[PDB]
């Protein structure tokens, strides 16, 4: 595992996560209103989830040397105790979030994403904190 | 007939993306670098330009191509040749496809000063494509009705 790989993502999940708190008080109809901050919030949580799988693959990848869905893929870090396995279940359909957001399904709900905002903002912290967690623990191994 | 329902809603919301696009046409490099927010708006407004126009041309070509695979970019250049487009705008606006790529994270990162440029290209390109498009929609009604 390479940690400059893994941390750089993180950073930017970090980096998205603190712009995306900007708009964790708007109010719905504020939000309906305006499709210019439904944009900047879709593509900010679109980053993250990318961010995310992304991480998740390169881990699994020098781990699991098996294929996983982008869903699984979070639950088998759950299972290796990398996230635990209640936040990866909490957690595992921001991957259709993903989907969702660069049109793989049908249109996308406002509505449900405006509510997906405070469970990014809660979730996503987690995963970076537990995700840090486990690369502290390689990098002090090598020292 | 269905197509031309489908290519309808599809102009109607790429002439709505380009409107809020339209806003940024003024806006100067150091002050688009500077702006996070400002660089979302349009690589989500580029993104979903991009991906609308996508579906229009895979709806287009499947009527006229019997089951002939082509990429995205690949449809761009057969409407050209088609005269759906012309061939100046076709070989124009087909690099689009890539920057939607880039935009859905198929492959690579994403350079800030190349979206820069993309959004004036998109407000020069995509207008003529819209109307292009809308005088194939007329051909096409035209077509239904005359068979
Ligand atoms: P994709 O087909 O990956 O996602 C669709 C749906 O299936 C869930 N899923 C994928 N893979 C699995 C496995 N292996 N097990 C169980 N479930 C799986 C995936 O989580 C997703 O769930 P949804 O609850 O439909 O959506 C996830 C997330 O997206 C937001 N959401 C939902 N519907 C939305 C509309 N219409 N607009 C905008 N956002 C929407 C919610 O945040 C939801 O929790
Ligand atoms: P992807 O693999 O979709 O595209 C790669 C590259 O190849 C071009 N291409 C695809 N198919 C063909 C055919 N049949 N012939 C010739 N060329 C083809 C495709 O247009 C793309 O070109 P690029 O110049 O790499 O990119 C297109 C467009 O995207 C924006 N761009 C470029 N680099 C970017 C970064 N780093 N970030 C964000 N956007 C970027 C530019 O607007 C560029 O014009």
């Amino acid at each position: 595992i390479e940690p400059v790989i893994i941390e750089t993502r993180l950073e930017l999940i970090g980096r998205y996560l603190d712009h995306l708190k900007k708009f964790e008080n708007i109010s719905l109809d504020d939000y309906l209103s305006s499709f210019e901050q439904q944009l900047i919030t879709e593509r900010l949580l679109q980053l993250i989830t990318q961010a995310a799988i992304d991480i998740n693959d390169h881990i699994l990848s020098k781990l699991k040397s098996k294929s996983y869905t982008n869903f699984e893929a979070f639950i088998e870090l759950g299972k290796y105790q990398i996230l635990t396995p209640e936040l990866a279940k909490q957690i595992a359909p921001s991957s259709g979030l993903a989907n969702r957001l660069v049109h793989e399904y049908d249109d996308i709900d406002p509505n449900q994403v405006f509510m997906a905002i405070s469970f990014a903002l809660q979730q996503y912290p987690l995963y970076v904190r537990q995700i840090n967690s486990y690369l502290i623990t390689l990098e002090e191994e090598n020292d």
